[PDB]
Order: C-alpha cells, then sequence, then structure tokens
C-alpha cells in the first residue's frame, strides 16, 4: 500500500495550445483544457510515476473491468478565478477524503490524498489561464479512478488508471435563478441500504439515464429520487435536497435527508449545514423528509424554500413537483428566495474570494 | 433508429496468428483469440458497418460515459465444440434478447437482434479453430456495449460502441468433477433493489459486489449469498441464480428458485432448468421466495436434498455450507448425490456437446 508522490510528476507540455471557449456559451463538460494528469497502477509494481501530459485518447484493452463490471469512481470540484485574480480551490480535501473512501469500497488501490491534490493543483497551475475570466464560471475538475484488469474475471483489479481532466464551465443556467420542475414517481430507485449510493461510484450513476429520460419526457429539469413504503425525498438528480419550513413543533427549520447510506455525503451539503448551525437563527435537522410531510406542510402553508446543492449549483431553487400525476407548487420563488439567495452569496463571496476563509486554498 | 446488419460486415483478416493454448490449463477470461467484433453508433448518423477486424486497443476519449457513470452492457454465451466436432451455440438468441433489453434500460441505442447474432455467428466462425478441442472446454463470447460520449454530462448517450471478443475457457473446475462452494451471507451488503437494474447485466450491478467477494474470500468463502429485505431472501449465490431442492413446508419435493420480481437476473440457464423439471414431471417447481429462516428450519427437519448456483459460467454449482451471523450452516447437498445436480449437468452437457439433439442449439453458420 504505496503511492505516487508529487516530487516525481514527469510534465510533458503540449506544442500546439488550443483556443479558450466564450465563458458565457459555455455547455457542461463539453470543452476540455490542453493537459491531463494520468497515473498508471499494477498489483506487481504498484503506483508508476504521474504524467501531466497533452490531453489524448486512453489506449485501453477492450477487457478492462471499467467497461464490463464499472470498476471505477469519479471526484467533482471546482476552481474558481476570483475578483482579486488570486485562482482557488473549495474545501479540495473533502474530495480527496470520499475519493480515497470510494476507492476503498470498489477495491482499486488506495493513495495518498495530499500527493493527488499538489498533482492537481500542478495540472490546474499549468492550465491556469482555463479558469475562465468570470465571476460566474469556473474551472471543473474530474478526478477518475478505472480498473484496466485485461481480464473478464469479477475481481479486485490488478490494474488501474487515475487520471484527472479539466473542463471550463460557465454559469449553471446562461440566464440569476431558473427554478426546476421535478419528476416524483417511485418506480425508479437511485440508492438502498446495502448500495454504494453514499459513493461517487459509475454504477449508481448509469442507472439513473431511464428515469432522467422519463422526467424530461414531462417537461421536468430533474429527477425527485423517491425511496421506501412512505416516500422519503432524498436527492434532487446528482443534488442534495434541503427543505426550509416550518416543522411539525411549529419551529423554522433547514431540513435536508441524513447520511444513512442512501445519500452521497455532498461537500456543498456540508457547507451549508455548517453555515446554518454557525448563524444559530433557526433549527437545523438531519432527518427523514417524506411527499406526506411534505404536502401536508404545503396545505398548511408551512413551506417556504425547497433547493437542490452541489458543486454544479451551489443552490437550485425547485418551483414544482410532478407526483401521481398532478403538479405540486413549492413557493421558494414567492418566498425570495430569501435563505436559497443567502445561501448562494455567502458560498460564492468564498469561492470567488470576496471574503477570507479557511474552505479555500489559493493554487499552489 | 435503425441496425447494423451482417450483410455490410467489412473483414479485416489478421496476418500474423497467435498459438492456441492448452485446453487443460485454462484460466477464465484471461486468453483472447485474433478477431473481434466493433460497431460504431452515433445519434446523428445511427450504426455504422459492423467491422471483424484483429484484436485491439480501444481507443476511447477520456470523458467517455462508461468510465464515469457505467454506461455499459454485457452477455456472456458460450460456442461448444461437440463430440461429432461441429460448433454449436446454446440458447443465444434468449442472450440478444437480454440484451436489447439491457440496451432499452440503460438508453443505449437498440439494434437488430438477428444482425448481431449473425455478426457473432461470423466472428466466431473466423475464430473458429479457437473452440476449443475439448468436451470439457468451450469459447466465452462477451458481447459488450459502451457509452463513448466525450462529454462530463449525465446523460443519454450520442456515442456508442458495440463490440464483442472471445476468449477459450476450460472447465469451471480444474479437477471436472463438482468442488462445493461456502457462501459467505452478510445482509449488510445488497446486490439489487426493486426499481433498480438487478434484472439486466449492467455493469454498475457488479462493480459494487467486489468488496463483498474479497470479505467472503477473507472468511474462506467462494462466492457471496446475496439477502434481501426484511427477512433476509436468498436470491443468488454470486453471479448465480440460486436452486433448492427439498420437501417444502406442505410436505412435497419441490424444486424452488426466487421469482423473477425485479432483483434476480432472469438467467438462460435458470430458465433451462425450470424447463426441464417442468417437463420431466416428477416434483413440484416452485418460482417463490425462499428465507433464511425457511432454509435454517428445513435444516432442523432434515427437509432441505440440495443447493446449486446456475449459469453459463458453472452450469450446476453445489453448496455446502453457509456463513451467517457468525455460525457455519452446513447444506448436505453432496450428501445427497448430488442427484438432481448431477443429472441437471449431464443434460444441458449433453445438449451443448451435441450428445443429444435439441431446438436449444443452433450448428455454426
Ligand atoms: C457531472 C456530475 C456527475 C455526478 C454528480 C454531479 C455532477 O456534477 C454536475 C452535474 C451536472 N448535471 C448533468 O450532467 C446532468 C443533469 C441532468 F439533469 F440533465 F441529468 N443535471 C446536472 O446537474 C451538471 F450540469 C454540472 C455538474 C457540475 N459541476
Ligand atoms: C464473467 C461473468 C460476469 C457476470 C456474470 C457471469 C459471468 O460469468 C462467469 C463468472 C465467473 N466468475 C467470476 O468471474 C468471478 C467469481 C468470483 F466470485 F470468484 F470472484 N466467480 C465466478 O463464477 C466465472 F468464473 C466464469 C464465468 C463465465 N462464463
Ligand atoms: C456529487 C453528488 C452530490 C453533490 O455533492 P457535492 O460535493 O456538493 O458536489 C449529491 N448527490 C449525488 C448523488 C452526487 O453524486
Ligand atoms: C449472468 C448472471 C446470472 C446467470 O446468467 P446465465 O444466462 O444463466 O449465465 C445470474 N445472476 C447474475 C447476477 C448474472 O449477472
Amino acid at each position: 500500500v504505496g503511492t505516487f508522490k508529487a516530487k516525481d510528476l514527469i510534465v510533458t507540455p503540449a506544442t500546439i495550445l488550443k483556443e479558450k471557449p466564450d465563458p458565457n456559451n459555455l455547455v457542461f463538460g463539453t470543452v476540455f483544457t490542453d493537459h491531463m494528469l494520468t497515473v498508471e497502477w499494477s498489483s506487481e509494481f504498484g503506483w508508476e510515476k504521474p504524467h501531466i501530459k497533452p490531453l489524448q485518447n486512453l489506449s485501453l484493452h477492450p477487457g478492462s473491468s471499467a467497461l464490463h463490471y464499472a470498476v471505477e469512481l469519479f471526484e467533482g470540484l471546482k476552481a474558481f478565478r476570483g475578483v482579486d485574480n488570486k485562482i482557488r480551490l473549495f474545501q479540495p480535501n473533502l474530495n480527496m477524503d470520499r475519493m480515497y473512501r470510494s476507492a476503498v469500497r470498489a477495491t482499486l488501490p488506495v493513495f495518498d490524498k495530499e500527493e493527488l491534490l499538489e498533482c492537481i493543483q500542478q495540472l490546474v497551475k499549468l492550465d491556469q489561464e482555463w479558469v475562465p475570466y468570470s465571476t460566474s464560471a469556473s474551472l471543473y475538475i474530474r478526478p477518475t479512478f478505472i480498473g484496466t484488469e485485461p481480464s473478464l474475471g469479477v475481481k479486485k483489479p490488478t490494474k488501474a488508471l487515475l487520471f484527472v481532466l479539466l473542463s471550463p464551465v460557465g454559469p449553471y443556467f446562461s440566464s440569476t435563478f431558473n427554478p426546476v420542475s421535478l419528476w416524483a414517481n417511485p418506480k425508479y430507485v437511485r440508492a438502498w441500504k446495502g448500495g454504494t449510493g453514499d459513493c461517487k461510484m459509475g454504477g449508481n450513476y448509469g442507472s439513473s439515464l431511464f428515469a432522467q429520460c422519463e422526467a424530461v419526457d414531462n417537461g421536468c429539469q430533474q429527477v425527485l429520487w423517491l425511496y421506501g413504503e412512505d416516500h422519503q425525498i432524498t436527492e434532487v438528480g446528482t443534488m442534495n435536497l434541503f427543505l426550509y419550513w416550518i416543522n411539525e413543533d411549529g419551529e423554522e427549520e433547514l431540513a435536508t435527508p441524513p447520511l444513512d447510506g442512501i445519500i452521497l455525503p455532498g461537500v456543498t451539503r456540508r457547507c451549508i449545514l455548517d453555515l446554518a448551525h454557525q448563524w444559530g437563527e433557526f433549527k437545523v435537522s438531519e432527518r427523514y423528509l417524506t411527499m406526506d410531510d411534505l404536502t401536508t406542510a404545503l396545505e398548511g402553508n408551512r413551506v417556504r424554500e425547497m433547493f437542490g446543492s452541489g458543486t454544479a449549483c451551489v443552490v437550485c431553487p425547485v418551483s414544482d413537483i410532478l407526483y401521481k400525476g398532478e403538479t405540486i407548487h413549492i413557493p421558494t420563488m414567492e418566498n425570495g428566495p430569501k435563505l436559497a439567495s443567502r445561501i448562494l452569496s455567502k458560498l460564492t463571496d468564498i469561492q470567488y474570494g470576496r471574503e477570507e476563509r479557511d474552505w479555500t486554498i489559493v493554487l499552489s
């Protein structure tokens, strides 16, 4: 159980550089930078020295376990060009923690978290002009970890590739807030107790595409993932779910589903709970929320705001849920949205260096 | 929509051929033949013409959805060199049915099932000397279907590759005789859930299983017994369907297997075994729920005869033991012959190797 070291980085700069895209006409994860990180592993020799080199196709054996048994995991984090023109990562330690834990659950080989971070930092530094010159755009960092075992045997891989892509992304909505409609159909399940839903393992995402297409066919933008006999609301697509409301006890509450195995422990989710705890202005509950809790609250005018949280869209307001053939209105946009707007501004201010924070590291 | 057609096959023969492996010293899925099938798809142009060409690395964009969101599915079926030296596929139509259905559930593009079969048949024909000269070995056919979308967007792919590998494989167990397995039963891990993809051969179902398989091996077990629900239903033996041969609660001789309620992969071998047992008409055949309590209650009453896994891998794999809640539970399969397991093995083996005629076999094109 060794590791690749950032000290050993072999840098092959590209001799031909690509034009950067317009920040205001960007489709998410469509455009890639000049360079990538790649690190080879084998059971026989362990970690090879890491490479920063030009973006290129991967040459994979067609038996590679990533292609057959989804022996794969990824991360998502961003680099932000601040108002002071300094580039910052946001809580990147939490991403490295989550990637390591996911690697263990996948049986992919462990690595030193600080060494991968330093390798990512060198990659973003070389491609730093790709971090858009825009206070509403970012560079998406996609660490990826794949089994490359050339064997059809269902086993712990004896060959893996860890690589990192960079992709400049614009504002989540090309437009201020575009509130989403959620397609809520309990027939589909994202994740289950005893499953891998609390990891960013590829297997969790492939099974979701069918339901996402069903959502789009019914003029919704995301899936509301329901779970269990009592229809728990768990996640908004690939975003954590927050409910701002008067609870059953008549108390002002920010509620989110708890980490009981079926929720991806989001970085944004952690940051929002940390903020709401620190503010000390209302109750903060990691607790179960059902469609009946929600509809009961809406008939009693107890619901203020619902929003998704994630690296993608820091705070994504929900306006409507389609469920049992009815459109259910969530009055998020008629209540400001006051708290969603405040949370967006606090995280945005930290990300873009408008305010100092422990949560940000300036680029190496 | 539309489909690639076998009539459009572009064949690029290999100019250098590899030596075949020893039929008696084969490891599953480690050795590959001279050629592969590849077919490109895009939303813009649809299916390109299929290629049979030398085995080669795939050139994939590192954003390919197969690498990120497991936008992928596979099949497993075998070609058998029979006692009459004729090469036979076994129920290959059922594999094409299952691949199509899996493609729909994955949001990968549909294709004509007959055209893929004919493409596979041409591939196996060109590489037919790879079908081992051994009546206890096979050629494993691995159809694979991957999203190759160069975009990190979590979406229906606008780019896919369908390809087929061939791998000569020996008997499941080296000895050729039954090597009975121990199952590691830990309810903490769940293979599949209602509203999930457990009834498809989608890659996502398999990645989550490796950790549990390693836990099994660490406790001297060979396979995972997949438990489900508050009452601990026995569902599957690793990547094999589960059969229980026993006296049921009604005092009747019964072959039981869990039913296709969404959390069971509809196995070809599973279908063949039910078809046989129905046809024989010698005992009750029940697609029904089986719990660890049903099993342990039956063992206390000496009501259990045989437990076996079923699958293309190991036609019939006897179970001798289950580790569950820190106790070793003995299944007396090997002390009861195993009579039914042995009969089922013989019938399917005889069909596969052309010892007996059947509708279930197609001779090679
Ligand atoms: C790429 C990714 C995978 C898994 C979890 C999170 C994640 O991050 C993002 C996801 C998305 N994204 C999609 O790719 C598709 C959808 C649709 F709704 F269409 F399914 N929604 C989305 O938010 C995005 F647009 C941006 C980011 C970012 N940053
Ligand atoms: C490769 C494959 C994938 C999914 C479903 C079935 C399937 O078929 C097989 C599986 C296995 N196989 C493994 O790959 C590992 C394991 C252990 F659990 F031990 F890791 N057991 C096994 O039976 C095998 F040995 C042969 C065949 C065949 N043909
Ligand atoms: C990535 C992800 C999230 C959000 O996590 P962040 O670290 O906040 O980006 C939420 N749910 C699922 C299922 C995810 O995959
Ligand atoms: C493939 C598979 C089976 C058995 O399939 P056969 O067609 O009989 O080889 C059983 N369970 C799982 C999970 C499988 O993937």
